[PDB]
């Protein structure tokens, strides 16, 4: 598979992940096994990492990514942020992949929800948003060219582990919310964190357009009357909505494959079925958070009527294996098994791999799993690519 593209490849976290100026340099692209990032340079794959809201929406991490990668200012629509009561504008950056707007391609490579958002970026890029158009023209404001239409310059979209369909796991925390909601708990420690000196510097919620923090000339009064009044608390424009079963599926149904895309999708599993309930267990060697706190609801909770069948009981410990191949829920997209040429337009089905949520990308140790093997190996397909 001789080298037919030069493009850069760019690295997309999931759900809380973080960037490499957070965490004390721990990283999430390689964890305690290396630098993902770092391998793939050393071996001539021009490779940057971007790093977009932990916690938010893919639509709002989708809008960081685009300014990210050309630069400029965050700008997450003005109908969309009237719609969900937050801020319009975000942060300002210098732009990592200018070139994108000169012709330049990219290539993105995403863990779990990162897959979500890659793939929106790319039908934003290409079909705009119609909705923002209509809302531009009619109030008569500026639109971002992220939601014009017509721009192609990502050249394939690799999602790992990624929850296509959703994962049951929201299922769970819609049960554990009825006496302690995690939603509200998460927000209620941004908001604290917010008003801490350096606390951004280990963890950046990177929550600015909910504005909480404690503004320079605001008394405790006004601020906790404010935040009482934010949508924030209640709002579906998270990444728990857009990772729940109903919230994927909605996703699904406008963020479609592009023509002009090359789309790989890795699929992971680490348990094991029991032979009379047809359960799935968490094999020993998933990360123990996992094995104890998610993989026993995610192998056994089954809802006929959505068509949560027996087939959704394999996972990784945060996602059921099932979803993780391609969208299905409300999708149109084509899924192939891989055959040694990828193909444009369709999810490309390179294989299920035993490794955890985690390990996959090396934030939990193990050995069996040749990490760098599989970056490199990847690249080295991307690298395949005919434009
Ligand atoms: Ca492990
Ligand atoms: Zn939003």
């Amino acid at each position: 598979s001789p080298r037919a593209n030069d493009a850069p490849i760019v690295l997309l976290h999931g759900f809380t992940g973080w960037g490499r100026e957070e965490m004390l340099g721990f990283k999430y692209w390689g964890g305690v096994r290396g630098d993902i990032e770092q391998w793939l340079n050393d071996n001539g794959y021009r490779t940057y990492t971007l790093a977009v809201g932990p916690l938010s929406s893919n639509a709002d991490r989708a809008c960081e990514a685009y300014a990210q990668l050309v630069g400029g200012t965050v700008d997450y629509g003005a109908a969309h942020a009237a719609k969900h009561g937050h801020a319009r504008f975000g942060r300002t950056y210098p732009g990592l992949l200018p070139e994108l707007k000169r012709g330049g391609r990219v290539h993105i490579i995403a863990h779990s929800q990162g897959g979500q958002t890659a793939r929106m970026l790319v039908s934003l890029l290409e079909n705009g948003s119609q909705e923002e158009r209509e809302y531009a023209k009619a109030h008569n404001v500026s639109l971002s060219p992220l939601f014009e239409g017509g721009h192609h310059f990502v050249l394939s979209v690799t999602t790992i582990a990624t929850p296509h369909d959703g994962t049951t796991l929201v299922n769970m925390v819609d049960f554990t919310d009825r006496f302690f909601d995690l939603q509200k708990a998460v927000l209620k420690a941004a908001a604290v964190a917010s008003n801490v000196p350096y606390t951004s510097q280990v963890y950046d919620f990177k929550l600015d357009q909910w504005g909480l923090r404690r503004q320079p000339g605001e008394s405790f009064d006004h601020y906790f009357e404010r935040l009482k009044r934010s949508p924030v608390w209640t709002s579906t424009d998270t990444a728990r909505y857009d990772l729940s079963i109903p919230g994927a599926e909605k996703l699904n149904q406008w963020v479609q494959a592009s023509p002009n895309t090359y789309y790989l999708s890795f699929s992971t599993e680490r348990t094991h079925r029991g032979a009379l309930t047809g359960n799935y267990y968490p094999e020993l060697g998933m990360n123990a958070f996992s094995a104890v706190v998610c993989a026993p609801f995610l192998g056994s909770y089954r809802n006929e009527a959505l068509g949560i069948d027996d087939r959704w009981l394999e996972n990784d410990g945060i996602v059921n294996t099932v979803s993780m191949n391609g969208p299905k829920r409300g999708s149109s997209d084509r899924i192939v098994p891989y055959d040694g040429t990828l193909k444009k337009g369709v999810w490309n089905d390179m294989g299920t791999y035993n490794v955890d949520h985690l390990e996959v990308i090396g934030v939990d140790p193990n050995p069996s799993f040749d990490i760098r093997a599989f970056y490199l190996r990847l690249a080295e397909q991307l690298a395949s690519l005919r434009p």
